[PDB]
């Protein structure tokens, strides 16, 4: 694995969190770039990133976990089958049915917020995805705090005393959930575990172990990323364009468009890796089998060939939803509708309750950021809210 910081070599976390000047420089001066220190080819332009992510015949997701559940690191023809197995639990019917459940959870969390000082990461951005996933999975509401404790340890964290805590949590999680999975095979309900147990593609079906382990992968894909989107949205409403909050407060139908502009502009720096599978000179440079390619979706999202005035936050830009933050092609995020729905529901609920927010002047961004797979992520974000 190549960390972003090995390529950017930025001095501060802040420059990764707000990397606009670097993206511009790469897009304009070196859009298909060889980085000798990591032996990577780096792709920045929108059209090139989109093509690389479509062209699984030349750019593989297999680098260098039971196989049936390894969806991200697989290529066609197995990838399609493995994705379809999981997709049975994320149908549009299910997503529509989830909306009132997610609403109720967001209402409970916002319910507990008071003109007092709120840590939006601790009070909303972290817990909402976790509590939602517990509910959607079919974990009994009585065990929510216990489940959340394991998820916090495993997926927001954060010592080779840490390794030990995670080993213990993973075992506790597995021995909690496995008997639930067993019970649900015999008595299905309307929940993710039950839908996974019934899923069948070309005669392939999940074992109970595979169901449990798929739930752990779902958490690993969805918790920290969704929390990053929620926290960054509030960051942007506090520090990027202060008028946007008022616009959304007076017109809640703008919230989905605002979420797409946060995915475009405030999800930094997200990249994906591929490995060349078939020799090719289609990016205009010849790459041979085994070469490493890094596609920078954060930069593609700032490409003026696709997005007008790309270094400005603009929720009215007509084509923000063409961003590449969820990928493109065969591996495009299976969670994207859920992620979009959680963010719309959370923001809307907060906007209903609070007329104004304001930044806390003592907050230092550099001291409240940590690494993640999808870019620098906020460990807290304080704000003052006016119930007004
Ligand atoms: C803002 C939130 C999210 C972001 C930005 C995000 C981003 C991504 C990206 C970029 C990929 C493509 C990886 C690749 O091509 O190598 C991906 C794949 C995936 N995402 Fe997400 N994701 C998010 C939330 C979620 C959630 C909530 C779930 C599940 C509940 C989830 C499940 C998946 C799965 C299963 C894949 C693999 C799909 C495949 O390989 O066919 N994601 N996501």
């Amino acid at each position: 694995v190549i960390a972003v910081k090995e390529i950017t070599r930025f001095k501060t976390r802040t420059e990764e969190f707000s990397p606009y000047a670097w993206c511009k420089r790469m897009l304009e001066n070196d859009p298909v770039s060889y980085h000798e220190g990591t032996d990577t080819w780096n792709v920045f332009k929108y059209e090139d990133v989109k093509r690389v992510l479509s062209d699984y015949k030349h750019f593989s997701s297999v680098r260098k976990v039971p196989e049936k559940i390894q969806i991200t690191e697989s290529d066609p023809p197995d990838h399609r089958k493995r994705r379809s197995l999981l997709a049975a639990a994320f149908t549009p019917r299910s997503l529509q049915n989830w909306e009132p459940r997610i609403q109720e959870i967001a209402d409970e969390l916002i319910g507990q917020m008071d003109g007092t000082e709120i840590d939006i990461v601790a009070s909303l951005a972290s817990p909402l995805p976790i509590i939602v996933m517990a509910d959607l999975m079919g974990v009994p509401s009585k065990d929510r705090l216990l489940f959340k404790k394991w998820v916090d340890t495993l997926f927001l964290p954060f010592q080779e005393e840490v390794d030990k805590l995670k080993q213990v949590a993973a075992k506790e999680y597995y021995q909690y959930l496995y008997p639930i999975v067993v019970q649900k095979r015999l008595n299905p309900a309307d929940d993710i575990i039950s839908d996974l147990l019934k899923s069948e593609v070309d005669g392939e079906m999940f074992t109970d172990d595979e169901v449990v382990r798929t739930t752990m992968l779902i958490l690993g894909a969805g918790v920290e990323t969704t929390s990053h989107l929620l926290a960054n949205s509030f960051y942007s409403l506090l520090y990027d364009d202060k008028e946007v909050y008022q616009e959304l407060h007076e017109n809640l139908d703008l919230v989905p468009q605002a979420v797409e502009e946060m995915l475009r502009f405030r999800f930094n720096l997200i990249k994906l890796d591929r490995t060349v599978k078939e020799d090719n000179d289609l990016l205009g440079v010849e790459l041979k089998e085994g070469d490493s390619v890094v596609v920078w979706m954060s930069a593609a999202n700032m490409d003026e060939e696709m997005f007008e005035d790309p270094f400005t936050l603009n929720i009215h830009r007509p084509n923000n939803k063409k961003h590449l933050t969820f990928g493109n092609g065969p591996h495009f995020c299976l969670g994207a509708p859920l992620a979009r729905l959680e963010a719309k529901i959370a923001l809307t609920a907060f906007l209903k309750k609070f007329k104004h927010i304001e930044a806390v002047p003592s907050f230092q961004l550099e001291e409240n950021l940590t690494d993640s797979a999808t870019g620098q992520t906020l460990t807290s974000l304080p704000l003052k809210a006016s119930r007004m």
